[PDB]
């Protein structure tokens, strides 16, 4: 017989959003902890319950080290962040604190507020485009891919003239099955970074990165491949947690007819809709590892020092004992205190960007194109694989 008490981990969706059948066993299973096997044989830790996982994030001896050996990767493709200078999310204080300090500045609620009507004007302006162009058309590609690209290069001061090679480089680093196509699509990012460094030091300029350069650089208070590091964080998760809840969502949708019309009805529900979706939908359970620094005890079972361990937020976020019925899509629940940003020192802080961005591009698709509707069937989709960010490669679609 081939059962095992250590499941292969990570599972691939068979349903945008849905558990894996792997997961929902997890998620029933009782305690906050489960052994499973990576692809390279190791065993692992996933943490599968809310209050536990919120525990755990908080938890100073799970290290967020990347560069650690014993850290938990899930992939080869893995393989190409250990090799350069981590950014933030890959350190521990105080080191993490230092440097995330120095990107705030770009994400509080004030700024994030003055940059609706930019949002607005972005979301719009490529609707107008695809909407012009006529149906079938691939929403990924046309529309949920470039606006949040758009928003987060003028975040940072990235030029959008070079779209097609940086949204390439992104695309190719998320769509990674390997260690070498990862790395080549790093390296491609962090060569076009430095060279706009380069260019920021000869003629300042707007945008976090111009900011970066002008400030801490010249104090020596980061190092130039921590700078490239940080910026193409940025990029990055700008670009493709966004394109990935705007797919995923309106598939979701498209898929509770009546919640959506009721949606459109109220617009009053779209702030909640957008919290309940990120709970449900649960992007990112690729950034989830952490390695311990010292032995944990957790409800009687013992985390060694050395161990990886996983904090699976989609797990997590369909744990009955917070969310009552957590599998059923409730535009009208309460999703807060879900953990599909995290939870503590690492929390995500695209977040409140995240949301303004989700709000306004709901409400755009709803005002701009109430007949929107899917070109093919659900089941035709191609779901990227539980070792990257939760998506679609396509999503073909039609209107009047
Ligand atoms: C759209 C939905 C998004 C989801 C579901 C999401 C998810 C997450 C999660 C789970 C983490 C925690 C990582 C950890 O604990 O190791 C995180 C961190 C982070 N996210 Fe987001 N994210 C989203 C959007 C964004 C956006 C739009 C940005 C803009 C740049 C962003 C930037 C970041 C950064 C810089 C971190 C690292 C924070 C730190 O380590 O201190 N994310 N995100």
């Amino acid at each position: 017989p081939q059962t095992t008490d250590a499941p292969a981990f990570p599972s691939n969706r068979s349903c945008p959003y849905q558990l894996p059948d792997g997961y929902a066993q997890l998620r029933d299973t009782p305690g906050p902890l489960h052994r499973v096997t990576l692809y390279d044989g190791r065993q692992a830790w996933v943490v599968t319950k809310h209050e536990a996982a919120r525990k755990l994030l908080g938890d100073p001896r799970l290290s967020s080290n990347r560069t650690d050996d014993n850290f938990p990767a899930t992939s080869p493709a893995f393989e190409a962040v250990r090799e350069s200078p981590q950014a933030f999310i890959g350190l521990d204080p105080p080191e993490h604190g230092t440097r995330r300090r120095m990107t705030i500045s770009e994400f509080t609620v004030k700024r994030i507020k003055g940059m609706r009507p930019e949002v607005e004007e972005v979301v719009h302006g490529f609707l107008d485009e695809m909407l012009a162009a006529g149906p079938t058309a691939d929403l990924v590609s046309q529309f949920a891919l470039p606006v949040p690209s758009m928003v987060i290069c003028r975040l940072l001061g990235v030029p959008y003239a070079d779209h097609e090679f940086f949204q390439d480089a992104s695309k190719r680093l998320v769509q990674s099955t390997d260690a070498q196509s990862a790395l080549t699509a790093r390296n491609d990012l962090a060569g076009y970074l430095d060279g706009l460094i380069t260019q920021f030091q000869t003629e300042p300029g707007a945008g976090l990165v111009g900011a970066l350069v002008a400030d801490q650089l010249a104090n020596g208070e980061i190092d130039r491949e921590e700078l490239i590091s940080t910026a193409m964080l940025l990029l990055i998760a700008g670009h493709e947690t966004t394109a990935s809840m705007t797919s995923l969502s309106v598939i979701t949708l498209l898929d509770h007819p009546e919640q959506y019309a009721a949606l459109r009805a109220d617009r009053s529900l779209v702030p909640g809709a957008v919290e309940e979706l990120l709970r449900y939908l649960a992007i990112a359970d690729i950034a989830g590892g952490r390695v311990a620094t010292a032995d944990i005890e957790v409800e009687g079972q013992l985390i060694r020092a050395g161990e990886g361990v996983i904090v699976v937020n989609s797990i997590a976020n369909r744990d009955g004992t917070v969310y009552e019925d957590p599998d059923a899509l409730d535009i009208h629940r309460s999703a807060r205190h879900h953990l599909a940003f995290g939870f503590g020192v690492h929390q995500c802080l695209g977040q409140n960007l995240a949301r303004l961005e989700l709000e306004v591009i709901l409400n755009a698709l709803m005002d701009r194109v109430p007949t929107l509707r899917l070109a093919v069937p659900v089941e035709q989709l191609v779901l990227r694989p539980g070792t990257t960010i939760q998506g679609v490669n396509e999503l073909p679609v039609t209107w009047h």
